[PDB]
Parts: C-alpha cells; sequence; structure tokens
C-alpha cells in the first residue's frame, strides 16, 4: 500500500489511512 | 495499490483509504 | 489499482477508496 | 504500508493512520 | 509501517497514528 | 515502528504515538 | 436572516453563507 | 444575521461565513 | 452578527468569519 | 460582531476571524 | 469586536483574530 | 476589540492577536 499526500491548504481532513477490522468516523 | 493526493484547496474529506473487513462513515 | 488525485478546491468527499469486504457511508 | 505526507499550511486534520482493530474519532 | 510527515505550517493535527485495539478522539 | 517529524512552525500537536490499550484525546 | 446548522459527521461543506457583492468559491 | 453551528464530528470545513464585497476560496 | 460555535471533535476548519474586503483562503 | 467559542476537542483550525482588507491562509 | 474562547482540549490552533491589512498564514 | 480566553488543556497555539499591518505565521 503505497501513500504519498502532499497538501498545500488543506482545511480539513485528509484521512489517508488503512485496516483491516472495524472502524468508526 | 498505489495512492497519490496532491490537492490545493481541500476544504474537505481527501477519505483515500483501503480496507478488507467492514467500516463506517 | 492506480489512483492519482489532484484537485484544486474540493468541497467535498474525493471518497478514493478501494476494498473486498463489506463498507457503509 | 508506505505513508509520507508533506504539507505546507494544514490548518486541519492529516490523521494519516492504520489499524486491525475498532476506533472512534 | 513507513511513516514520514514534513510540515511547514502545521496549525492543526497531524494525527499520525497506528494503532490494534481500541481508541477515541 | 519507525517514526520520524521534522517540523519547522508546528503551532499544534503532532501527536505522534502508538499504543495497544485504550487512550482518550 | 436565520441561519443554524446541527451536523453530525459533516465530511464536507457546509457553506452556510450570505451576502450582497460577489464571490467566488 | 443570526448564525449558530452546533456540531459533533466535523472533519471539514463549516464556512459559516457573511460579506458584502469579493472574496475568494 | 452573531456568531456562536459549540463543537466537539471538529477535526478540520470551524472558518467562522466575516469581512467587507476581498481575502483568500 | 458577536464571536463565541466554546468548544471540547478541536482537533483543528478554530479561525474566528474579522476584517476589513486583504488576507491569505 | 466580542471575542470569547472557552475550550478544553484545544489540540490546535485556536486562530481568534483581527486585522484591516494584510496578513498570512 | 474585546479579548478574553479561558482554556483549560491548550495542547496549541491560541493564537488571539490583532494587528493592522502585515504579519506572517
Amino acid at each position: 500500500a503505497n501513500f504519498l499526500v502532499h497538501s498545500s491548504n488543506n482545511f480539513g481532513a485528509i484521512l489517508s489511512s488503512t485496516n483491516v477490522g472495524s472502524n468508526t468516523y
């Protein structure tokens, strides 16, 4: 899994993630 | 899985993700 | 799976994702 | 799992994460 | 798990994390 | 688990962490 | 002008606004 | 102009604003 | 102009603002 | 201009502001 | 201009401000 | 300009400020 994030003025969630089991947002 | 994100003024969710099991947003 | 996102003024969900099992939004 | 984040003016959550079990945000 | 963060003017949570069990934000 | 953080003007939480059990923020 | 917003999991722009002159998004 | 915002898990721009002249997002 | 914000887990820009002239985000 | 902010777990920019002239974020 | 901020666990920029001229974040 | 800040566990910038001319963060 390749993750690269290059933001400038984000203002908000860059929710770059990965998971097997359960979650919640 | 290749993930690259290059935002400028996001203002919001860039929900770049990956998963096998269950989730919830 | 090739994922590239180059946004400018997103304002909203760029839900770039991938998965085998179940999910929910 | 490859994670690199290069922000400039974030203003917000860069929630770069990874997990097996449950969570909550 | 590879985590590198190179911010400039963060202003906010760079919540770069990883976990098996439960959490809460 | 490899963690390196090289900030310049943080202004905020660089909550670089790791854990098995429960937490709270 | 009455504006009330009660969100739960927004993920995006709640652009509740008001204006006379010009704008741009 | 009445503005009240009661969010729970925002994740994003609650851009509650007001203006006469020009702007840009 | 009445502005009240009562957030719980913001994660992002609550850009509650007001202005006559120009701006930029 | 009435501004009151009562946050609990902000994690991010509560950019409560006001201005006549130009700005930049 | 009335500004009151009553935070609990901020974690981030409460950029409560006001200005006529130019700025930069 | 009325500024009162009553924090509990700040963890971060409470950048309560005011200015005419230019700045930089």
